[PDB]
């Protein structure tokens, strides 16, 4: 009842791990690129779900999701089997932290992420109004693998009704890989190095963040030392985090 019942429209291994679906999408569903949904299937008769970032944008006509196989428990193994036609749980109520409009304005956007913390900026990434208050937008994620590059490649060049995009997305969005590292990167400066960016400023710079537990404790303790503030709902600030869903 909380829930929606999509098909599954399409299916793709990318990898032995790395695995994606999509799916239909109710017509009540709207949303925020960014946010995630309650996403599984009826076992035993009672749903079995858990938190997935959206990955579509919320101008697609389809849902999209991918999940990583690390611990191969109950929900992930029987995901990872979904085929074309298959009945799956949505929830109806989208939401999540990673809130442009908790946001204060500035001229550069940083979506620092870790394994399954790329997902949501599957969606960031393409939705307009990030450029349109953005002089330039990095994301930095620890794929490495052929086919995980692969996926998002593909989502990059995924674009319905907005393929003016592309040229905006070659233009501004900078790709930067790191290791399963992120947090050293910034305490050395190296990563304001290999790109030539200055170091995070309260003046310039905004963040999202998006990863494991450790990753985000570690990595908001360097922005607090560069004294930018979380921000919330009620009063925008100079980062935003989310826990990365596994």
């Amino acid at each position: 009842s909380k829930f929606d019942t999509a098909t599954v429209l399409s299916v793709h291994h990318w990898t032995d791990t790395l695995f994606s679906f999509t799916c239909t999408r109710d017509q009540a569903l709207r949303f925020n690129n960014g946010e995630f949904t309650m996403v599984g299937l009826e076992v035993d008769g009672k749903p079995l779900t858990r938190a997935y970032s959206i990955v579509s944008p919320n101008y697609e006509e389809h849902l999209e999701f991918f999940s990583i196989k690390v611990q191969n428990g109950p929900l992930t193994s029987r995901l990872q089997h979904l085929k074309v036609g298959d009945p799956v749980l949505i929830g109806k109520k989208p939401t999540g932290t990673l809130v442009a409009d908790n946001l204060l304005p500035g001229k550069t956007l940083w979506m620092l992420s870790t394994g399954t913390g790329l997902a949501p900026f599957m969606s960031i990434i393409r939705d307009p109004d990030i450029y349109e208050r953005f002089d330039k937008v990095v994301l930095t994620h620890t794929c490495r693998l052929k086919g995980e590059l692969a996926y998002m490649d593909y989502i990059k060049h995924d674009l319905p009704g907005h393929e003016y995009l592309g040229d905006v997305i070659r233009e501004k969005l900078v790709y930067y890989p790191t290791v399963t590292r992120i947090t050293d990167l910034i305490a050395s400066g190296k990563l304001f190095t290999d790109l030539d960016m200055p170091p995070f400023s309260p003046e310039q710079d905004r963040v999202m963040l998006c990863g494991s537990t450790a990753m985000l404790k570690d990595t908001t303790e360097l922005l607090k030392k560069a004294g930018l503030v979380e921000g919330k709902n009620s009063a925008p600030g100079h980062y935003v985090i989310e826990r990365a869903f596994v």
